């Protein structure tokens, strides 16, 4: 997101700061709301011209950013009951493109065929263009909520260029750990500090990973106390970013779920249990190993031995190799399964982990490794 | 069989013409090729700077288009044997981002950890940037081949804005008809004229559809004689385009291959044979019905009665309703199956066709319909 970086952040002495909106921007937020309200019943093109007219060097980014929020929560509709594709099909089959003088006549024939007026045909002809969509509903969002959502969006946008983002929260740890796993994030826990590998630390799937990462931020800033630190890469330059609840930035408290099902969990247990003669506990709980903590998917036990199993999300070779070294100096035994469709990195020799095939777990390989680990 | 490009066209009085390259652009092609050859061993940024320097107002689209063709056929490599993600993980974990004053020290530690020099650490650190990839191999392409490939890419690019493209070829009809089906194109055949609905006539999947349509063009222009006509939409403006082999545009002769699975096909044959007790012929010939011709997927024969079955590719409600109307009161009996995953249009009530469910054929519906047609 180049534009935002060069324009809604400031860089100084190796640090990067975001140009958050505050109560000082109340009048600007209201002016954007008024531009949307005035454009109800009009084409998106007319709304955009209103926004361009109010834009000045000083307010340009916030006008754009506020309007992006309102547009996302607004309802647009096509301007005609007619199908634009069927209208154009009819017109083009009667020679519309190869005519010039005859076009008004061809439009009049269409109006008879579709039981309407020439003006309705003309409205329908290109009604599938985005510029032609009609604003029909504007959300009932206050200036303050607009400013809060803009600031959350800005914080999320910055994290698309993060090499790593670390945070602490005063509560909601259980939900956050569940979110990290559902979102497939690369994580590291040390004490109260939770470090998320960012998209500037992967080779591919950057937008997909960054989008997933961004869904975690609304849950962080909902805690009564929280602190974020991040390392940001911009071309060959690096910057340190830091924000906490004590900075009193206006931010929302948005509902976050992005939930799932326990189908694989049950499928995995049912496939391993009697085959292996083993006890399996699903989501057994955070396990501490040395100075680090892990969020395993399964605990597998037989005789007096134990093996934790964790299914990674997005991954790179450097991330998995680092995780493996950290687990090698500790008593816990852990089997990591990595998905080949989530490799955000070059293909390489990675041992000690089990690799999926086309997104499916290889159960015989898992069974044999587990047998070897459990004896 | 496509690389995207910048359009470069002339528009005049409702007609659009492409700015094809010719022998007049030989010296420019030679200069672009030399910029690549003289950059082997250098970084992508250094190559691009040579191209920026040679660009002028009148030729920048060809400089950039020629270079894009060469780049796609060139080989680039990362500048060190080190994994940049691993190097940055090491550097950043030692405080690289937060202690500018220690960076030379931290880089020297990395050089010891990775068994190399500080200068290699500095090369590897941001070696995953596109600007820093090294040009290692340039294709042996000639100025004439570059001009031919540019012209094909230009013609292909224009069709991304086509509402429809119609063509005639003097030979290779069977291969062209097979390709139309393999590519999932919306087609209509009338005598020698083959009309392809273009991506300006669908609401979504426009990149996917236009890319598929682009792959048909190399097969058209390989015929001894050919002629293309198209209707082009740009915003709310329409243009007529026409080109034939008689215009003597320099074009390539490319081998065209599209990978096909055919798994759904085989299962359809076996199930219908068993449940219906009929003969099922895969990929029968082209069939004429009225003034139009069709490329069916199956012919089902029972006690002398015959029913054709066609599985559409990409589709719109407009296209399918027009197709159904042309089939309406013709002798031949044809059943159309559409795939819900290939609808490039709004959801609507379409009847007289069978709609797949999550890309799977509904066999009860198909069999019952076939029985009604087979009696």
């Amino acid at each position: 997101m180049l534009p935002k970086e060069l324009l809604d952040a400031t860089r100084r002495r190796g640090k990067i700061y975001l140009k958050f909106a505050s109560e000082e921007h109340f009048r600007l937020a209201r002016a954007v709301i008024l531009a949307f309200k005035s454009s109800v019943g009009q084409k998106y093109e007319d709304l955009q011209e209103k926004l361009r007219h109010m834009e000045r060097a000083e307010n340009y980014r916030k006008v754009r950013g506020f309007a992006k929020i309102l547009e996302r929560e607004s309802e647009f509709t096509t301007s005609s009951s007619l199908d634009p594709l069927e209208v154009r099909r009819f017109l083009f089959s009667r020679g519309y493109v190869t005519s010039e003088i005859e076009r008004a006549k061809i439009i009049a024939e269409a109006a008879t065929y579709f039981n309407t007026t020439p003006e309705e045909i003309e409205r329908a002809m290109f009604a599938d263009r985005e510029e032609e969509k009609i604003l029909t509903r504007v959300p009932g969002i206050s200036e303050e909520e607009l400013i809060r959502r803009y600031n959350l969006s800005l914080l999320q946008t910055l994290m698309f260029n993060s090499a790593r983002m670390s945070f602490r929260v005063s509560e909601n740890h259980k939900r956050i750990f569940r979110l990290i796993k559902l979102l497939g994030l690369m994580y590291e826990i040390s004490g109260e500090n939770i470090e998320i590998t960012g998209p500037a630390s992967i080779l591919k799937m950057t937008r997909k990973y960054g989008t997933s990462m961004a869904k975690l931020i609304p849950e962080i800033v909902k805690a009564k106390e929280w602190a974020i630190k991040a390392e940001i890469i911009e071309d060959k330059r690096v910057y340190f970013f830091e924000l906490s609840s004590e900075d009193d930035i206006l931010l929302p408290k948005l509902e976050v779920s992005v939930e799932y099902d326990s189908s694989l969990e049950r499928e995995f247990v049912t496939k391993i249990k009697r085959i292996l003669g083993v006890e399996v506990i699903r989501e057994p709980g955070i396990i501490k190993a040395g100075q680090y903590a892990y969020i395993p998917d399964f605990l597998i036990r037989k005789n007096g031995k134990e093996v934790y199993v964790e299914i990674a999300g997005f991954w790179t070779r450097s991330y998995i190799k680092s995780k493996l070294e950290k687990l090698s100096n500790v008593d816990v035994k852990m089997l990591i399964i990595v998905n080949d469709e989530l490799l955000a990195d070059k293909l390489g020799k990675i041992h000690d982990v089990i690799v999926m095939r086309k997104g499916k777990i290889p159960y015989k390989e898992v069974i044999l490794k587990l047998k070897e680990m459990l004896n």
